[PDB]
């Protein structure tokens, strides 16, 4: 509250040059910032142990692909030990990154916390000393972040304590972030899990979205220098239904046109789970819906742009270059799903219609 | 809650389709609703007696203008007295204005009532009963309404719960509307009054909006089959800054664009004072400020519509021509507005230079 | 606002004087407010015709009862005819009630009007006007009103659209009541149908007074001015398992202690449903309950005090005494039942 | 959720049991809980070097007094360090309390935040990790904890955002606590700071108030096993309009009893910036006030129980007596007050 700007012409100049900067010419982002254990469970999948080193090798070959690579991946958000770690000949990932034209980003949530009273809903911490780890991360070479929210349709959720309090969370998270020169992410992620279908998705979706950015405005965020990543409007995992990218695409733009401000420049989805085929299938039918749609609509993709290198890679150095060549396939498709100009191409193997 | 949708399918295409019909191409409304006593400001100005009759006549001019109206106005909202009065030939104004391929809105707020405990704020009344009228207006001939919410700026001014209250009552009523197959105009209008600058009103104003579409969710209503009337960007009345149109659409095209949804077909902004030429000067601005835009922009004026053709009437019967073609004139250029063509030389036309409406 | 104080430090003392004067002494309330069509269902137990005669007839017996009566009944809530209607004689109603000692109030809600989008779920109509009628009636001799709000346990009710609308609603009359000399009671009534248990209403019960106390907050309204009417924490009318009126009580104090303000002077139950018998020992049990209770806790009912007096007028004006009689007893259980005596042991 | 309760009626039973005896029988609450460099502040004050050692020897003279003021203080609340610190003989500290039957307590908030876009507000951090902090205070002799949000009086303060957001912070660590079988103090103070009068204070403090209550409801907090450490409504600090301690209570009770509910056990007023005398009769004066009360009304005060106490010290270990003398003398001073049965003499 009132009067008493949250921030300077030269802040917003500073956090809206960033933010388009990430998702400028259908370049999207690669949502690498797997912690530890969510780290752990991809590698389990090509039973590859969870070891510090088995993630930096990884990474590494995913860092050190051609930069080419920057044509379509606007950023790349970073777990923190993955920010300060390094290739063979310690060059740290990060300046390996900055030199390619990429943009780094942060995972700067620290995950859930249960919220008493509710049938096992969450809200997420870390809001504890995040501005002095966000100016440090500005110092280190860090322009933006990401804070992910989890909510999920069962027995009586997503209660309303449950939106409120992660939109909150969220809003402190996005405020905070600007007053350091990050440009903050929100992730609202509405969780796929159950057997509903698509109305109801998009209905929970629509008053998730709207919550977020009154909260955003109650706050004073300034939504030029920010981005979204939802999740695409889908039925639940156990729907037994069918549908199809036209109609994920129609149900996806309808909720986000009703909710997401226009200042706001960019929406990434979150693929999560979705196969690589259909991450990209439908952001490319997000992009051809007919419907007012004032912001680039890309990707911030963590399995769909990861899945086949993973399986390419089998945790083997010798491997280097299939893995490289898988990541590189779903970075291109995805940046024409992002221009609305991908066509049934791209991999094609079991990975890519894996379902994650 | 949820699936207890309010509208069906076909509800929805019917409001979307009126809703936009009446913004379709450069087209803005006519917002002929002033009540008695505000009609009896207006007429005061021309010193003209604020009969029915005289009012009658006044707008029998206007809606008898020539039909090549409607490729200026897709609207316009009446009050209730209007919509059964009759030329002067028994013919419904309603009617004259249906054949012509012109939307008729209604009036649908009551008037303010006063909010306790708050430095003068009010909310609005007007909901009790308000099924009862869409249904049979709707029944007259009328698809779409229009409630004014009216907040200031001063000591403690606008408050949270003039704020929320307003919001809300705006609310109820846009659901209203839409289950009686009216298009809701919501207008949570910002007044100019006092001296504050462009920044605080700017302020102010995206604070009003985003309570404003919040609520609308809240309630469920259908963004889709809705049309926003807010108020441009400006500085108070008494503020002394000078401000060019250039600030005064970045100042508007900001705001709208970080509260009011793209889902929204068409945004016509009230004039609410300004000078028929600023009406239009401002308008045109908007229309090419280099912000995003996902609806259309344009005009609902009341005063900045007609402040010329009263001149002209001055009540007087011979001077229906003059009368029209002053109408028609301000409707051609707001329209030539709305789509970012205007390029008016300065107005010349005292008329349409000067304060406006008995406003304060 | 924020210095822009609602009302002035006598209009304070006014509605606090009216509001504690209604509950002043195990007193209770007589909710005689019900509409055409609801009276007439009450008519049509009785085989009575609903009638402006008949219904003026009934309230006449109900109001000419030995002045007395004002050691049990402390204010009467009227319908707005009721208002304005006489006995056999020209005395107004209005006039016998004041003469007697007792605080005449009006409904000043105008009924239901559906949520859109909503299980079915409603608002309250009534705030247009609602100030001119206030300064009328206040000067007609009314110094009270009631507004009710109708909330319900079911499929998605209730919602919190519906509980912010009708706790707001609320807000509204009952600020604009002060505004005018009236104290507001506020009667946000969470109805006992379905099968839900005594838990299930009591979670409910306590969200929907935490939505209007909050409000009432907001509107700035003046709690020492005020008086709630709210339902008793029951189970719902369909569900199978059977309490005890202490465990009533329980469920019911404990709601409201955790919600009601120690500001407002006093919780007149409404009973809506329960016999005559069970109001009367439910609110005994209410005022042995063993929390803390800040509050006049008392009653405002309405069948629960006229039941068998219809039943024994019968709509026939020889009935007379046995309809005030009855009338009179169940008025004396629950003044008792207001102060934790009514040693119960059932009554008629 | 709705339904899904957050606490079993056992975990119920524990809470309400610490909530009262704490403010059990006209007792109150030693805040000793002031951080390094409050306690600095208040050391500077008579000339001594703020030392761990000087910190932790101060308290070590206030915690051994004499058994007997379990008569007045029902608890105490300490600061992190301190949980931990001893004796002079390796007794620790939170056990010489324990063993007197004083109930203790944990700071568990981490300072403000800045909030931007207002004018100088702030929020409180530290419900990071709080749970995991909550059982293992638990673990270490812990039954209740404190959490202080500040708002002051200002150009456009207290803004709805501050309010809202403590409003929400405090919701959520009154949650986490209970969760864990500590006794969460919410602790709203309304700064003293500035010019206004106090009318003024009782507005913003009932308006602070309906907000706390609020959110403690949509977060499923049991208010019976909870506690309330509100400011007393008081004129700001350089307000020049002087008020009579009853002056003082009728504003205090009005706002408490318009907005804070009858199931919270028992309020225990900070008494910032208050005299220790002004402190003890401005309670008393609270308990004599002709209004509703439900609640116990006590202290839960820092200077205002020691200053005295530590004029008398002077960081000298011979004023070991003179020191705990008055701290006692203060701690039954206001026990009485908490029974409004205070008097000078």
């Amino acid at each position: 509250a009132h009067r008493f700007p949250a921030l300077t012409q030269e802040q917003k100049k500073e956090l809206s040059e960033i933010a388009q900067s990430i998702v400028a010419n259908g370049k999207g982002i690669l949502a690498a910032d797997e912690s530890v254990g969510t780290m752990g469970n991809r590698l389990q999948r090509i039973k590859v142990e969870n070891t510090e080193e088995n993630r930096r090798q990884f990474r590494e070959i995913l860092f050190s692909v051609d930069s080419s690579i920057n044509q379509s991946i606007g950023g790349v958000i970073l777990f923190h030990e993955t920010l300060y770690q390094k290739d063979s000949q310690g060059k740290l990932f990060r300046n390996i990154l900055k030199e390619k034209g990429i943009v780094v980003g942060i995972k700067l949530d620290q995950g859930g916390a249960p919220l008493a009273g509710t049938n096992k809903e969450t809200t997420i911490q870390g809001l504890d000393g995040l501005s002095e780890r966000c100016a440090q991360y500005k110092k280190d070479g860090v322009d933006f972040g990401k804070w992910r929210a989890v909510l999920r349709i069962a027995d009586q959720c997503p209660s309303s304590l449950a939106i409120q309090e992660n939109a909150n969370a969220l809003a402190r998270y996005a405020s905070i972030c600007q007053q350091n020169g990050l440009v903050p992410i929100v992730e609202p992620e509405v969780i796929p899990d159950g057997d509903h279908d698509l109305e109801h998705c998009q209905y929970v979706t629509e008053k998730v979205l709207a919550a977020v950015y009154k909260a955003l405005n109650d706050h004073h965020v300034y939504l030029e220098g920010t981005l979204l990543k939802p999740n695409m409007v889908t039925a639940g995992h156990a729907c037994t239904k069918k549908y199809t990218p036209e109609q994920v695409a129609m149900a996806t733009v309808t909720a986000l046109h009703r909710t997401v401000p226009a200042a706001v420049p960019g929406i990434c989805f979150l693929s999560g789970g979705m196969s690589e085929e259909d991450a990209t299938l439908n952001l490319n039918a997000i992009n051809l819906c007919p419907l007012p749609k004032p912001w680039k609509l890309s990707f911030s993709y963590g399995r769909a742009l990861q899945a086949s290198a993973l399986a390419a890679w089998g945790g083997k150095a010798a491997n280097k270059e299939a893995t490289q060549e898988a990541f590189m396939k779903r970075a291109m498709a995805n940046c024409q799903a992002a221009k609305g100009q991908y066509v049934h191409t791209g991999s094609s193997g079991a990975a890519s219609t894996q379902s994650l």
